[PDB]
């Protein structure tokens, strides 16, 4: 075989985990969407790519959302001009399809699972409560001027409110631009500044892992540098006496109580931009073909239900927080989470606690949080039951299968569906992963391509498509989809040279990857994050899988820096798990042997430096500058 | 029996009233006997009322987007939804769909204050102005969800200004044409708006009022406003403000005769109207006509030819509802009525319904009290035939006058709709459908479609299920008309109509339902007096007081007093006839005290009656028994009462 | 016959044209959507005017349009208080009829055969590229804050993203007012300034003839009055160094490569302005979205008998009404091929109409007279070894066709096989008013034959205001009832349209021309009634001498004009253009002058004889073509001359007469 999987310690014999008994219909668990094996996924793929599968997204758009105006063209546009169209004549409201017709049906219904940083403060948000709320911002928002596409910034920690303030936007035909709680002032600044915003919605203070986040603080410090901003909304999230400009800034309680608790919705065109979300690249999103692809990703990639509870541990300043916590749940009318907290606060058993308080049905976190909990025991999940869990997803990065594994075998009880749900910003919604009552799991590996995703494997060299399996690559996919971003904000030259312009004909993701001999697709890290020692290309996530088998390893990055004789070398940068006791030992040698030994001596890093800890909220793109956190630079 | 009817001359058994021949059968949309009007009010109310409201809702009115949603939101938050998904215009279907049925048939039926310059106005013409003005605004930036006050007396193009606003999406905000510059500055910074319309000058009596100059006093203090359309109404000279101000014909005869109507959803806001801090009560779009639509059908028992004449003026809620919304949504003729009751003479109303035929006439007690005060000369040789339906509204009717309402107005041939609503209602939530009831003097009788109200003792807080239950009146759910907020003050909203009884909608009236289900509405709760644990209504001691020969006008007030908790007072208004000279002050209000002692009993009596010539009054006709109430504490029209009491 | 047809050389009986083969559906040339004979055209014509006509409207409005809400009402309103509504409730957007449902359905089929001034800088835009540019630049306008409702004024030569700044307004619900490039930057102040704009859509500099545009430069000039216009959008047609105000002036390009190449389409109601479009106080007449979409495109198919494959080219400005409708609107509606012609039709020589013919294989050909006459005075070599056999119809507009420049353009631009539609109308109808029906009607030189759908005219006594009923009656032409097409309003000056158009004959629409109709129907528009000339109580139109005057060998173009005489109230003075190989030195003026007044004499009358000729190189005439006969009755007898296209012609006309 010339593809090789992630490197893993159980053999690749044992490592093939069909759909099990709960996502069965056994146990009492519902029937899955898809099922039960990998051909009931391809004759449902089938439809939805090709000359054929117009008559397939035409129904699911219908089925799925509700319409002010039906739509008559499926699709048009392409990937050469960025002009893709998706139900263009069609009207909705993002809003109406998260909220009112889920409100009309079942207004005492559990919206969102407000799991607050302290676990006594959580409690439920009906979609009655959120939909009031909603109309109570929207309202506020169309008092300050805001008007059908404008830019609306959102500098919100993880509250129930946020959603409430991404669908006010919504609602009116407004867009929101989301940014982090834990960004910068300066980092604010440029985001409020480019989406040249007028309205500015954030708390007093934030939290998150018993600690306060000075969000005010950091917004008068931005707002300095945005003279766009006129009026500032501010929600009283601590209470904590925090400056207030006045006639600029509001109390968000204040300005709701003085609007109706109904507003009506802004009719929107398929194609008019739901949101601004920064990478600073703002991307931007329309809201059918984005609603729609969150909305049928979540349903199958996550085999959700009426009565499902999914639980996704993003932050709404992330994608993932937009797709899979606010406006894919939501469309489709289940409960969703939104968890303040973080993984290890009061202990590394919260997010255990959580799912068997709530009984949640589906957990979505990230290899980072994985990792995390695993270098901190399995005394803090071994006792819990965790039975109402039915699928596990992970999304961000590759992960290893040792955290696979640790995911599959602590968390699910080796007994849930382990979704690793490959994506990016710009692709709106979950590209490839594994349905879970179909698709048979390799540790580390997305599966196959989801509905309305059509991807080959190109030589990055001669451009050429690579047909069959057992190839490696870059990724590309070869049509538009409906989730697909549309532009870059005020910057669509952008736009097209960094996805449509580097292989012609197709959209770049930025990542290689690889089909083995199963067809399974392979996500090995970006394109950038790539070694090419003595002419052999050293994918990221293989040399990192590789030394977290050895013992001790926590969490790993590799770069590479120009090698006078191998073109590049390899250069390691590790973490140890707290217990490694460095002082006893003397470990730099075993590790390069475990890549000499999995990998090959080519791969051996040439230099391997043990840190105690850059990362997002990994930066391989400062470990290859700083050898060519600042213990990294002393190191 | 528990609950007492008011003060009536004519006995219990004498005093029912079944629907007279003019409304017995061409044929009345609800009929012949009460089982009739309870047989369809059951589909309005209740958890089965989707089905009658959704088929109204699409039978009288012209939408361009389906509803699918019929209703949802409810008093506890205030987010009452009616139709939410539809969308419409208002002047569509007040103008546009019956300007394209008949064009010539006539909407307005305009009686000047001089009866002489009376003309009727066709669809056709209103539309086009209205189209004109709709113009004008979008040319000074007027956007949907733009304010835009209307300052502008009963003349016929006061029609056109609401529908133009509603036409392009814009929330109209009327103030009666007289209020002074501070009462019309406040309503104008209140709703935020950028254009005012207004006239030169008003004609009402025989008098000019000086709108224009009480604007431009009124603009000194309101910064906001940037545009304000004069309409030349006199063409008495008037200060013009250069730039600020413009002429209504002059901007009208540069813009085309069509707007395209802006396409509302059902709860965008129609219009804001203030009650006398001024609150801004809110209506929607859908809800709010369909309601006005409905009860003017309904409650006047209109059909196509019929000529409706309500004498209540556009600044209050009565002409936006049963001027301009309710008749020109059914395509009907209205009347627009500039003048007084009493001009030229107190005969004015009767010679303006033998001249135009009227088929439905529509006033207050307090014009029925001033025309019963001015003789029945005036009335008695007029024929009047063509009316069918008398209706009251503003404040409870007392027999007295009902009788005399009965008598020659419909010479006992017409039905009386006494209808009970508020302007946060929209439209009218209790009155006798004239074709099915059987009216009592003074009884609303009973509820509007889709209106299920209950009585509340304010003490225990429980509703009093049954008849011959007395206490505050309340709605069980939400009626399409509703006020949705008050402008900008939610809270304001749901404190004084959601929370005081949580679970219901609260009037602000204390009411009472006698042993056959009959409403009688007894006054506001505020106007209540406990005398020695017995709540008194204001309605039965004015009753009382009034069925004393002479009596032209009362308005009976409590105040602190140490033996029984409160102490009634009375101030009484005599006929201009009566010689106050020859018969003493003390002899009359001796026999006022007893005429209460008879009729109510003793508690009732007033400790104090002081003899006024007039009751200080708001413009709409509301007597105002709070400032009364005040000045007898000795908490310093008004002069008089004040020296008086002394 | 009391009513006589235009002079012509070809006896009357040799003077009937029926529909030739090629409009026959013969040759392999498809079929016509009107045909054989008269009777289908009545027959046809019959269902669309009367109380009984809403059916076909409601039907064809709803098979030539795509709708996004349906109409209820089809029409209302009328002349008297200027209220016409068409299709009211109903919704939609131009830009989406024009671009967006034909890029669905033929993303490649050509929209625009851009000719350029240089014949080899030409190229086909397909609809996809339309669209995109149409799309980006209406980003670009949301971008600068304009919406639905804001005026965009428009000064941009005849170059094909000319469509997309007029789509890419109306794709958004702006109201484009575009103004032709060359105006004076006076001309073009007053314009900005009376529309109330805020953004304006130019190019550096344009190209024709050869002869460079300051397109930029008299903006600059302009907006230094113009305090309202904040954002200029500046196109690089040439390249070449132009002032750029920074700040205000953004270059199309790289303001178009910020946004992406889709923009969602406005719902406009019917009755939404589309565009204003001054006249030359500057008249700003306003045109809705939906009736005058239906008209423009109803007219391109029936007038010129548009098929799918055809490739119309209509060789006038976007900056004149004809290209509002029958370059961009009617064709992209139709969804069919049109041409953008940059150029003259003498540069680089007389034979570029032809070139480009032969080139492209144009379907149909639409001009005016004045190009026609200029076509005929540069000799038949240009012409005569050309092809031309794609073109099947020929179109007229802008003035009267004399018979003598109708045969030139049937026998060399048709070879006696087209037909030649002579389309009567006015910017304020919209769309052709009167026309024959190229598949149908049989042709006299001449004459605009009879009305188009929707069309119900009469001929007044001007004095008396009576209907004449019948043939052979001749007064003033008026319109019975509104048409979908028909302007709505004078912008912001509603009491002039109607002063103009409402008022002179009540319960009609007065068009300003006088008419006649003959002893077979056929409507003859006889020159603008101003130009009426009254010799001794005789009522002299100026296209029955002209077209005598041009009968006269070496006649290339004449214009008379009326001035006050002392004994027969006016008199007939002539301004004629004599063939440049005519030698004036040779033959006798004096004798020219006598031969041409006998001419007209022996033609028409002892009454209609010039009482003075003028021999002159050129007439002052507009960028329309039609004659600037106000300004020769002005100096004749000893003010909006905005369109003038040679301002140095009235120097020596000038000169000539004193
Ligand atoms: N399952 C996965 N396996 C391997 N790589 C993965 C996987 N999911 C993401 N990535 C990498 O994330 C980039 C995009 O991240 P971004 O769009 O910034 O954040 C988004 C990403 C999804 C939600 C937050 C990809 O281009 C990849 O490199
Ligand atoms: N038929 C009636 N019988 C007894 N009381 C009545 C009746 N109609 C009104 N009222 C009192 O008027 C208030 C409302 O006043 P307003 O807000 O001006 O509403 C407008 C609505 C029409 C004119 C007043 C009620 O709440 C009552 O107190
Ligand atoms: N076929 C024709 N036969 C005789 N006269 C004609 C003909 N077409 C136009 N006209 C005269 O042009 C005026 C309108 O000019 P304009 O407003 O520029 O409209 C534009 C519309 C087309 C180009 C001019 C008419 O009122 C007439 O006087």
């Amino acid at each position: 075989h010339h593809v090789h999987p992630l490197p893993d310690s159980v053999p690749e014999s044992e490592d093939l985990f069909a759909p099990p008994p709960r996502m069965q219909g056994k146990e009492g668990r519902p029937k899955p969407h898809i099922g039960p094996n990998y051909e009931s996924y391809v004759k449902e793929w089938a439809k939805t790519v090709g000359p054929n599968s117009d008559e397939w997204w035409a129904a699911k758009a219908r089925e799925t959302l509700d319409w002010y105006d039906d739509f008559k063209t499926v699709r048009a546009g392409g990937f050469e001009h960025g002009d893709v169209q998706w139900f263009p004549e069609g009207t909705l409201n993002a809003a109406y399809n998260c909220l009112d017709r889920h409100y009309y049906k079942n207004p005492k219904k559990t919206a969102i699972i407000y799991e607050a940083d302290e676990p006594s403060e959580s409690r439920e948000v009906s979609y009655e409560e959120l939909m009031q709320e909603t109309c109570r911002v929207a309202n506020v928002l169309k008092s300050y001027g805001v008007k059908k596409g404008d830019a609306v910034s959102i500098y919100l920690p993880m509250t129930w409110q946020a959603a409430a303030a991404f669908l006010a936007c919504a609602r009116i035909g407004a867009i929101h631009s989301a940014v982090f709680a834990g960004f910068s002032a300066e980092s604010l600044r440029d985001r409020v500044n480019d989406c040249e915003c007028k309205v500015l919605i954030t708390t007093d203070e934030g939290r998150r892992g018993g600690k306060t986040i000075a969000t005010k603080q950091i917004v008068d410090a931005a707002l300095q540098q945005c003279p766009l901003v006129e009026n500032v909304l501010v929600l009283r999230r601590t209470g904590n006496k925090v400056p207030m400009t006045e006639g600029r800034d509001k109390w968000w309680d204040e300005e709701c109580a003085k609007m109706p608790a109904y507003c009506p919705c802004e009719r929107m065109a398929s194609e008019d931009p739901l949101f601004i979300l920064y990478t600073p690249k703002g991307v931007v999103h329309s809201t059918a073909g984005y609603l729609l692809g969150t909305a049928l990703t979540l349903k199958y990639v996550f085999d959700a239900h009426p009565d499902d509870r999914f639980a996704c541990m993003a932050d709404i300043g992330w994608i993932t927080g937009h797709s899979y916590i606010i406006y894919g749940p939501l469309a489709n009318g289940i409960t969703t989470a939104v968890f303040e907290s973080t993984p290890v606060y009061p202990t590394p058993s919260r997010y255990w606690d959580f799912v068997d308080k709530w009984k949640a049905t589906q957990l979505y976190t990230a290899p980072t949080a994985i990792r995390l909990l695993r270098r901190m025991g399995e005394d803090h999940v071994k006792n819990h039951d965790l039975s109402s869990l039915r699928v596990l997803g992970s999304v961000g990065e590759p992960i290893n299968p040792e955290a696979w594994h640790w995911y599959n075998d602590f968390a699910g009880k080796n007994q849930c569906a382990i979704v690793d749900t490959y994506w990016m910003t710009e692709t709106g919604s979950i590209s490839i992963a594994p349905l879970p009552g179909a698709i048979s799991t390799k540790p580390g590996s997305a599966t196959f391509p989801f509905f309305g995703m059509d991807v080959d494997i190109i030589d990055p060299q001669t451009g050429q498509v690579l047909e069959g399996n057992d190839v490696e690559g870059v990724l590309v996919a070869r049509r538009p989809w409906p989730s697909i971003a549309r532009t870059v904000y005020r910057d669509h030259k952008r736009y097209l040279e960094t996805y449509m312009k580097p292989y012609p004909g197709y959209f770049f993701f930025g990542d290689g990857a690889a089909r083995d001999y199963d067809g399974y697709m392979w996500i090995k890290g970006r394109v950038d994050d790539v070694i090419n020692v003595s002419g052999h290309r050293l994918s990221t996530a293989e040399v990192e899988s590789a030394l977290i088998l050895h013992k001790g390893v926590a969490e790993t990055a590799v770069v590479g820096c120009a090698d006078d004789l191998t073109g590049q070398a390899v250069y390691a940068f590790v973490t140890m798990k707290p217990e490694f006791d460095l002082k006893a030992t003397k470990l730099s040698k075993e590790l390069a042997i475990q890549v000499r030994k999995v990998i090959g001596p080519f791969a051996a890093p040439k230099k391997i430096y043990l840190v105690s800890d850059p990362k997002t909220r990994i930066m391989r793109r400062v470990l290859r500058k700083i050898v060519a956190v600042e213990e990294v630079k002393q190191k």
